[PDB]
């Protein structure tokens, strides 16, 4: 009812804007390293920022730690609801998932999969875990430079979703291509996907695979398969959710949630390590001569990297922040990545400091009902990663510079050319 393009140019110094003429939404601002200047000068100078005129619409930018925060924890005044990245999904596109429902019902539907990351659960398959990660690394050259990221980063990534969803092992890009190409749609985050033609076709190979899937799972639990620690065999098991097929937005919104949930964030926090330390060199010392900072290192790359660059809320009421009013139904766009780097949270915040005494207070994974569920599998795969590259390489060398995804939401890298040396 009622009545888009995105070429790269250069983007100017941020100094040559009016302030209301500063527009985040660019999603090449990542890729030209422009995002630290025009997210500085927000939080310097317009902290609670509206800006009238972008491809996705107007939107406001919250871009101080302490005010996205409150945006977050505040979802009786800022609503997730109906979607959290910045634009629209394509017509005939949209899914509801839980990351965009407010409570009551996020809670009940976040209740009904949180199970699959069950504590009890991220311990029994962490050998797994560490076998793939430890069969990758070994199988990297070290007589020339490669590409990390199909060879590591996406690798490990899809191993792990087809392991959330006991999805075939086989197909299991399938679910990488898929989640791409919803969280990378044009209209969406500025990605690069603006075919919707691929897309109507991904979402019906998807449904149709899921189907299969929940067939094949319940007819192989029906001839006496013991059940397993999956989404599928969880919904499976239990009586609220034993019928979700018959449901079929809740049953495709929680299974393409799961899918994107892990994709791109798995795969940037695993790149993006590499590339903090190839900036700060000092730190890779640091590491191999205490390699108890692992855990506290995994927090800092995460800070440092914020796979994600926002979550978007609707507000519910005309809401002050800031010294703004905040209308009614306007977009309100937290920005993490900005979040992040804001000094009066984070001393010398631009820099990568594994042994950050705060670095676990990040806000990658937001705050609030909406927290990431997947935060300690996320953590645990980093972990594991890091453990394994110490046991086996000297030196790590970024023989190119990275390049970098364009998008206005994932922050990552599509190549990242390293040469490993390994130890003695
Ligand atoms: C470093 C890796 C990751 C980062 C940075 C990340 C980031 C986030 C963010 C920012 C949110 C929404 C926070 C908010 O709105 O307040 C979120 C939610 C979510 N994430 Fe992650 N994520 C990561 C890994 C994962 C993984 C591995 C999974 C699945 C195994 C996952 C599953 C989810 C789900 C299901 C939600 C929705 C939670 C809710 O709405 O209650 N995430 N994540
Ligand atoms: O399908 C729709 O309706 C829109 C989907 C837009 C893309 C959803 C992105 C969700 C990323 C969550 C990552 C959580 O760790």
């Amino acid at each position: 009812f009622g009545p888009p393009e995105f070429v790269e140019t250069p983007i100017p110094d941020v100094n040559t804007l009016a302030l209301e003429d500063i527009d985040v939404s660019n999603p090449f601002l990542y890729r030209q390293g422009q995002w630290r200047a025009y997210f500085k000068r927000l939080r310097d100078e317009a902290p609670v920022h509206y800006q009238k005129n972008s491809p996705f619409g107007p939107f406001w930018s919250v871009t101080r730690f302490e005010d996205i925060l409150f945006v977050d924890k505040s979802h009786d005044l800022f609503s997730a609801e109906p979607q959290i990245i910045l634009g629209d999904p394509p017509e005939g596109l949209s899914v509801e998932m839980f990351i965009a429902m407010d409570p009551p019902k996020h809670d009940v539907q976040r209740s009904s999969v949180q199970g699959v990351v069950a504590p009890k659960n991220l311990k029994e398959m962490e050998g797994l875990i560490r076998s793939r990660t430890g069969d990758v690394l070994d199988s990297l050259p070290t007589d020339k430079p490669f590409n990390w990221v199909p060879a590591v980063s996406k690798e490990l990534t899809g191993r792990m979703l087809a392991t959330l969803l006991d999805f075939p092992y086989e197909e299991r890009h399938k679910l990488v291509e898929w989640s791409d190409r919803m969280a990378g749609a044009a209209s969406a985050t500025g990605g690069e996907f603006a075919d919707e033609n691929a897309m109507f076709d991904d979402a019906a190979d998807m449904a149709r695979s899921f189907s299969r899937l929940w067939r094949d799972k319940e007819a192989r639990r029906a001839a006496g398969e013991e059940p397993g620690f999956d989404l599928i065999s969880l919904l499976q098991s239990n009586k609220e959710t034993k019928d979700l097929i018959n449901r079929p937005m809740e049953f495709i919104g929680n299974l393409t949630l799961l899918i994107v949930g892990g994709n791109d964030t798995t795969r940037n926090s695993m790149s993006g390590g590499l590339v903090a330390m190839n900036e700060f060199p000092r730190e890779f010392e640091k590491l191999k001569a205490k390699p108890e900072l692992i855990p506290n290192m995994v927090s800092e790359i995460i800070r440092w990297q914020t796979p994600l660059a926002y979550m978007r809320r609707i507000a519910k009421q005309d809401v002050e922040l800031g010294g703004q009013t905040i209308k009614k139904g306007d977009r309100v766009v937290m920005w993490y990545a900005s979040g992040n780097r804001d000094e009066r949270k984070f001393d010398n915040p631009d820099q990568f400091i594994i042994d950050r005494k705060d670095a676990r207070n990040h806000m990658s994974f937001g705050y609030g009902v909406h927290r990431c569920m997947g935060n300690r599998l996320a953590e645990l795969q980093l972990r594991i990663l890091w453990e394994e590259i110490l046991k086996r390489f000297d030196n790590i060398e970024v023989v190119e510079e990275p390049e970098r995804v364009q998008s206005n939401f994932a922050r990552g890298y599509s190549r990242l050319m390293v040469k490993l040396t390994p130890n003695s």
